C-alpha cells in the first residue's frame, strides 16, 4: 500500500488528519507493507519524524539502489506507533532539471504547472521522485507483489498520470476530498447549490485559474482504476463536473481516545474550561464585571475563509445574540473564540500586558496567602480560634490596594491577541468593528480573534487544539461550501455539542444516520433551502437556545453528543477504504 | 536580601535573554546608574563610553565574567514592547513545563522509592515528556538580539540613552561581555515586569555607578551605601565630598570616588573604566568583603 | 602509609571521624601510597564502600598473590575523594584457626585475648590478617620502599608486637587517644587527677579487667619506633601511666568546610533551628504556651557515659538554671536535648503522635489557606479590597474547632522520645524525675532525650548530627574525663558556642593559645581545682549569663566562636603527623 499525499509531514488541516488517523488501524490490520509518501519542508518535520538514512530492511533495496543517485529518500515513523513506514522525499534536493520532467510532461499528457504558483510546481516534482522511487521498487523487488497505490488531493494528482504513461502493474485509487474548483466557485460569489449542471468547467477554469489543477485532476479520475470522494454530497458534484462517478463513498473517520470511565471526557472539559478561564481573567483584567459561571465558550476554528466556513453568519448572530440577552435583562455571557490563522508580527501588548497582570494578581494574593496561613497555623498551634483582624496588618493591606489600582484599566479589553499586519482589510476585525462589539461592559458576549493555530507551548493560551476545544462548550461552525468537515467531527468525538450544516458532509452523514438530530447536541442548520437572513436567524435561535438551558441540561446534552462517537470511529468507517482496494485488486489483478 | 534580590533581578534576566542564555549567570555582575532622566548631569554618557570600554577589555582578555547594566532613567513611553513581554511569558513557560515534567518525575520517583528500587533513570521519562520538552525548546528559539529598552518608547531617534548605545555598538549580542537594559521608568512592586520595588532593586545589584558631573548632594549613592552596595560617586558631588573628609583612604570601603573636577572628560572615562574593571577582576569573596565595609 | 585502626567503615565516634577528617589532607599531600586497613561487619559498611574485588594496580600483587588462599581483603574508596584506598579485611571469613594465632601469640609476647569479650577476639584476628596483608605486600613488593606502619587504639595494637615478632623493615608509630584504663577507672568513683603516680596498675587490671588490654598497649608503646598521643594532658597520664613518654603532641583537627561566605554558617544556623522548632511543636502539641523567640536549645551529645561526658553536672545546672528562671519571671525558655544512644526498642506512641497531629494542624491550615487564596484571588481579579468576614464560612471554621479540640491535651511532653527497655535503671531518666522536671507548663526548661544517635533518614528529626548542632545555641560537655573532645570541637567549627572544662584536651588546647577565653565563646569550666558542687554552681552562672544576653550578642558570639576555625584545621594540625613520619623514618632508616 502506497498512500502518497502532501500532508504527511507538515502541519495542515486537510489530509494530514484523516491520515494520521487512519494509519493506525490501517497498519495494524494489514502490516508492514504499508508504505507512506510524502515531501520534505524545511519547517521542523524532522522533529516529528524519526528518519533512518541507514539501511533497513521492508524495502531494504532501494536504499542503496537509488538513493545515492541524485535523490534524496528518507525512512520514518512519525513518532505514532501504527506501523507508519513512511517514505520522506525532500523537494529542493532535486530540482535542477525541472526542464526535463516538463518536457515529459508535455510528451506524456500535455499537463504541467505554470511558474506563477510554486506549490504546484514542488508537488509535480514530489510526484516525479514518488513515481521513480515506486519504479525502483517495483524493479528491485522483481514484480513479486502486486501493490496499490493510493492518491489523495491534486497535490500528489500527477502520480497517476506519470504511472499510466509507464504503465506499471499496480491497482491505482485516487481519493479527492476537496474539489478545488468547487471551492473557487464557491468563494466567487455567485450561487453554486442551486444548479450543478450550468456549469462551464472551461470557461471559469483560467480566470481564477484552476485550469492546470482541473485538467490534471480529471486526467487522474479518469485513467485511475478506483475513484474515491470524501462524502455523498462530495460524489455528486465529483459525477457532475468530472464527469466520473465514484466507486464507493468513503466517509472521514477518527482515533477516538476511549477511556476506562465515561465521564472522563467531562473531567477533560472541566479543566480545559479552568485554563480558558484563567487566560479570560488574563484579558478581561479590570473588567470582570460579569459571572465567570454563566460565561459560555463558543469557537469556530479551521482555515480562515470568510464566507466559506460561515464566519459572517456566525458574527451576525453572535450580534442578534447579544441584542436578545440585553434587552432580556439575562446574567448569561457567551465569549466567542475564532481560531483562524491570519498572519501576524507578534502579539499586542495589551494581551501579554493582561496575562502578566492577572498573574501578577495571582502572585499578590499569593503572598498574602501564605503570611495569613503562616497566622492561623501560630493561632491553631496555641489552641485560639482566631478572631480574623488580627493577622492582616497594614502593609499587606497597602499592597493589596497597590495591585487593586496598578490593575484599574480605563480601555476596552482588545478583539484580537495578536498583532496583525492588516487591519484594514481583515474581513474578521472588520465585520466585528461594523457590529459594534468591542467586550464592553454593556456588551453580553465578547470576541476574541486569535490568528493562529493553538499549541501547548504558546506564551499564553498554552492548550493544544484539542484541549481548548475539549474546554469549550459549543462549536459553532456554519459552512456554507466544505466537503465534509473535521472540526465538528471531534467535537462531538470529544463531547462538544456542534452546529453543522446540511451543505456539510458530516451534517449530512448524521442526517439520514440518527432519528431526529439536535436532540443529540447536532444542531444541523439549513443553509440550502433557507436564503442568508433566514440562515442567521435559525443560527441566532440555536444559539438562544443553547443559552437557556441550565448545568445539567448541557451535561446531558454533551453525554448525548459524545454517545455519538462510534458513528465516526475508523473501525466502522474503516470498512469502505478495505471495498476500494478490494475493487482495486479485482480491476488490475486478482 | 542582596541575595533574593539578585535571585528575583536573575530571574528577569532569564526572562530578557531568553534562547540567547550562551554566558554563565554565577560570573554576571549588575550594574546600575537611577534617578531623573539628566543624561550630562547624572552622569550617563561617561558611564556609557566606561561601559563600551570594560566590553573591550572583557572581549580582548578572554574572561568569562559578564556585566548587565541598568538604566532606570524615566522617560515618557506609552507601553512595554512586545519583546521584553514575550520573553519573561516565554521563561515562565519553560518553568511550567521544567515544573510539570518535574512532577510526573517526583511521582515516578516517589513510587520507585515506595517498592523499594534505586531508579536507573532511563525507564521514568517516556517518549511524550521529551517530546514536549522538544517543543518547549523549538519554541524559545529567537534569531533577533534581546532589546536594550524594556519599553515602548514614543521618541527613540532624539533619545540621548539610545542613541549613544546604538552609537557605542552595543546590542546585547552573543560576543559583548556587557549587556544593557534601559528600563525608562521608575521601579515598583507592582509592575507587570520586575516586581520590585527601588530599594529591593538596588540591593540586588552589585555596584552603583552614579558619576554625576552636576548634583548638590546625592542621594542614590547614600542608599547604595546604606544597604551596603559599593558606589562610585564623584569629587564633585554632595555625597562624594562629605565621604572625602570623614574617612582616610576611600575607595577601601567601596567609595570610589572619581575625580571630575581636575581632569578632562576622557580621563574621567578612563579612571571610570578603570575602577569598573578592578570590580570586575575581584572574586566573590572579595565582593562580599567589600559590601561588608561599605554597609 | 598504612593506618590500619577498627572504626574506618564502622561508624563510631572515635578513631572514624579523626581517619575520615584526616585522609583528604593526608592524601593529597602525599599521594597514591596512601593504604588504610580496618575490619569488615556486616551492618551496612559496603553501603559506604565501594569495593573492588576485581585487580586493580597501585599495590595489585596482593590480589592475585594472597587473596585466593583462604583470606578475604577487598579494596575501596569511601565514597570520600581525599584518595583513601582502604583495604577491608573480613573478620568472620577467617576464624576456624583462632587456636593457632592464640599459640603464635603464647609464643611471641604471651598475651591475647580471653573468651569473655568478643570485641577484642575480633581486634587480635583483624590484627593477624592486616600483618599477613603486609608481609604479603612486602614479599610482593621486594621491599622496594619502606613504608610506615600507623596503629590506632588498643583496638589494632597487635600489629605492633606482630611485626615486632617477625622483625619486619618498617617504620612503627603508634597513636594511642584514649588510655582506657584511665577511662574506666574515671567511673570507678574514684579521684583521677589529683594524684597519678600514686596507682598501682597491675593492681587495678583485672577486677575492672583491662589486664591482657593494659599488657598488650604497653608492649606496643615500648616496641613502637614512635609513640604519639592526642593532647599535652593525655601524654601526662601516658608517661606516669604507661612509662613511655610520647614523642610528640599531636592534637585532633577536622575538615572544615569554608563557604565562600562569611556568614553561611549563621544562614545553615537559621534553617537548622527552623527545623528544629517544627520538631518542638511536633513534641509540645497542646502545651505552646511559651514564645519560640525565646527558646534557646541546648544539647550534649557523644557516647553514653554519664559520669563521664558530664550529664549529671548538666543536669544540675539545668534545675538550677530552670529555678532561677521562675523566680526571676522570665519570658526565655530553654529547650535542653540530650544525644546518648541506649538500647531502645522503637519510639513511643506519644512522640510519633505530637509529629502527626502538628502536621495535621499544618495540613488544615494549609486547606483554609488554599480556600482563603482563592476566595482572595477572586477579590482581586473583580477589583474590591476584602472586607475580611465574607471569605471564611461555616464549615473550615467548623473544622479548625474540631482540629483544636482533637490537639488537646491533658499529660505532659515525655521526656524521651524512644521507648528504652529499662527505664528504671538509667542514668537520665532517673535524674530526670529526681530534679522534678517533666515539660511542665510552669517549668522554664524542656528536657528531651534522644537515645540514639541523629539520622537523615528518621521518621522524626530528618536531620543529621551536623545539621542539628548548626541548628542549636550552646553546646555544654562538662566532661569529666575525656582525652581531647570532638563534639565541641565541631561546635566551634560551625560556629556554635560550647562549654568545654580544662580536664579536656580541647579545653587545654584553647586555654593557653587564646588570650581570655569565654570571650570567644569557649566557656571553660574548671573542674580539677573546684569540687562538684562548685563546678555545678559555675555551670549554672555560664547557662544563666547565655541567657541573658540578647539576639545581637548571640550572634556577635557565634561569629567570635566560629573565627576559632582555623586553630583546629588540619592544615595547621597536620604539621605533628608529618613530624612524627619523619622522627618514624629516622629512627628506622633514613
Ligand atoms: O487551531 C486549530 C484549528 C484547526 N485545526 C485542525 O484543522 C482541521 C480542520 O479541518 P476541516 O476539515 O474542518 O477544514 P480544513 O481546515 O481542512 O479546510 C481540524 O482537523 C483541526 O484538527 C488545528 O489543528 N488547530
Ligand atoms: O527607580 C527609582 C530611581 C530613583 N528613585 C529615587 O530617586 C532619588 C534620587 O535622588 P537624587 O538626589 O540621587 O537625585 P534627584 O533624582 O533627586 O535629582 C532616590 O532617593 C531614589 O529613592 C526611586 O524612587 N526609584
Ligand atoms: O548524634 C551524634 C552524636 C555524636 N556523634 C559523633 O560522636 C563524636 C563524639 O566524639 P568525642 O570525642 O566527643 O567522644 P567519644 O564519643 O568519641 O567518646 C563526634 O565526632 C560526633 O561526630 C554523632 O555522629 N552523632
Ligand atoms: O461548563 P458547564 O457547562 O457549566 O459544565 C460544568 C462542568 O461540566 C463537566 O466538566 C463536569 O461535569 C464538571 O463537574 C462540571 O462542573
Ligand atoms: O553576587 P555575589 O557578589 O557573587 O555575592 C554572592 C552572595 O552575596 C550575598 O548575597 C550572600 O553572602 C550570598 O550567600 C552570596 O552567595
Ligand atoms: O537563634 P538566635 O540566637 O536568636 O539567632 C537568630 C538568627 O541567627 C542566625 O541564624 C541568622 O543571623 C538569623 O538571621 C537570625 O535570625
Ligand atoms: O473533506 C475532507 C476535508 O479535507 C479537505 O482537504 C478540506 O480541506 C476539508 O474542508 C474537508 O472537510
Ligand atoms: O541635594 C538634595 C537632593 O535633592 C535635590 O532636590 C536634587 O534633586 C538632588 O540632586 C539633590 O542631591
Ligand atoms: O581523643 C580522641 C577522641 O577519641 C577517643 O577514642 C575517645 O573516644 C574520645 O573521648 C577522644 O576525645
Amino acid at each position: 500500500l502506497f498512500e502518497v499525499a502532501w500532508e504527511v509531514a507538515n502541519k495542515v488541516g486537510g489530509i494530514y488528519t484523516v491520515l494520521q488517523t487512519k494509519a493506525k488501524v490501517t497498519g495494524d490490520e494489514w502490516g508492514d507493507n504499508y508504505f507512506l509518501v510524502g515531501p520534505y519542508t524545511e519547517q521542523g518535520v524532522r522533529t516529528q519524524v524519526e528518519l533512518l538514512e541507514a539501511p533497513t530492511p521492508a524495502l531494504k533495496r532501494t536504499l542503496d539502489s537509488m538513493n545515492s543517485k541524485g535523490c534524496k529518500v528518507y525512512f520514518g515513523r512519525w513518532l505514532i506507533e501504527g506501523g507508519p513506514l513512511v517514505v520522506l522525499l525532500d523537494v529542493g534536493a532535486s530540482a535542477w532539471a525541472l526542464e526535463r520532467w516538463k518536457g515529459e510532461l508535455w510528451d506524456t499528457c500535455n499537463i504541467g504547472v505554470p511558474w506563477y504558483d510554486r506549490e504546484a510546481n514542488d508537488a509535480v516534482l514530489f510526484g516525479f521522485l514518488t513515481t521513480w522511487f515506486l519504479g525502483e521498487f517495483l524493479a528491485q523487488s522483481e514484480e513479486k507483489p502486486h501493490v496499490v497505490a493510493h492518491f489523495h488531493e491534486w497535490l500528489a494528482g500527477v502520480g497517476l498520470c506519470l504511472c499510466r504513461a509507464r504503465r506499471l502493474p499496480v491497482a491505482t485509487i485516487f481519493t479527492t476530498h476537496a474539489t478545488l474548483l468547487g471551492r473557487y466557485l464557491c468563494a466567487g460569489a455567485v450561487d453554486f447549490y442551486n444548479n450543478l449542471e450550468n456549469f462551464n468547467v472551461d470557461k471559469e477554469a483560467g480566470e481564477r485559474q484552476i485550469y492546470h489543477r482541473y485538467c490534471m485532476e480529471r486526467a487522474a479520475a479518469h485513467c485511475a482504476h478506483v475513484f474515491t470522494t470524501v462524502s455523498q454530497i462530495t460524489a455528486i458534484e465529483a459525477q457532475h463536473l468530472l464527469k466520473r462517478k465514484p466507486d464507493i463513498v468513503t466517509p472521514n473517520g477518527l482515533n477516538v481516545k476511549k477511556f476506562s470511565a465515561m465521564h472522563e471526557f467531562q473531567n477533560l472539559h472541566a479543566q480545559s474550561k479552568a485554563r480558558i478561564q484563567e487566560f479570560v481573567r488574563g484579558h478581561f483584567y479590570g473588567h470582570l464585571d460579569f459571572n465567570l459561571d454563566k460565561t459560555l465558550y463558543f469557537f469556530i476554528a479551521g482555515r480562515y475563509e470568510f464566507s466559506n466556513k460561515g464566519a459572517d453568519v456566525f458574527l451576525e448572530a453572535l450580534a442578534r445574540l447579544n441584542y436578545l440577552l440585553r434587552v432580556n435583562g439575562s446574567e448569561q455571557t457567551v465569549v466567542a473564540f475564532f481560531i483562524m490563522p491570519a498572519r501576524t508580527n507578534n502579539f499586542n501588548v495589551e494581551t501579554l500586558k493582561g496575562q502578566a497582570v492577572r498573574k501578577q494578581l495571582w502572585d499578590t494574593a499569593n503572598t498574602v496567602k501564605e503570611k495569613f496561613g503562616r497566622k492561623l497555623y501560630e493561632s491553631l498551634l496555641v489552641g485560639s480560634l482566631p478572631d480574623m483582624n488580627k493577622m492582616l496588618d497594614k502593609e499587606d493591606f497597602t499592597m493589596m490596594k497597590r495591585a487593586i489600582f496598578a490593575t484599574q484599566r480605563q480601555s476596552f479589553p482588545p478583539v484580537c491577541t495578536h498583532n496583525m499586519l492588516d487591519d484594514s482589510s481583515d474581513p474578521i476585525l472588520t465585520t466585528i468593528r461594523r457590529i459594534g462589539l468591542f467586550n464592553s461592559s454593556a456588551d453580553r458576549v465578547k470576541v476574541i480573534f486569535h490568528p493562529e493555530f493553538l499549541s501547548s507551548t504558546s506564551p499564553l493560551l498554552p492548550v493544544d487544539y484539542e484541549e481548548f476545544v475539549r474546554g469549550c462548550h459549543l462549536g459553532v461552525f456554519p459552512s456554507y461550501y466544505e466537503p465534509w468537515g473535521y472540526t465538528p467531527a471531534e467535537c462531538t468525538v470529544m463531547g462538544i455539542p456542534s452546529i453543522s450544516t446540511n451543505l456539510s458532509g458530516f451534517g449530512c452523514f448524521m442526517e439520514e444516520h440518527i432519528a431526529d438530530p439536535s436532540a443529540y447536541g447536532i444542531y444541523i442548520l439549513d443553509r440550502r433551502f433557507r436564503s442568508l437572513d433566514d440562515s442567521c436567524s435559525q443560527l441566532t435561535s440555536f444559539l438562544y437556545s443553547f443559552c437557556q438551558q441550565s448545568r445539567r441540561q448541557r451535561i446531558i446534552q454533551r453525554n448525548r453528543t459524545e454517545r455519538l462517537s462510534d458513528l465516526l470511529d475508523w473501525k466502522y468507517l474503516g470498512r469502505y477504504y478495505m471495498s476500494a482496494r478490494h475493487m482495486a485488486l479485482s480491476k488490475a489483478f486478482p
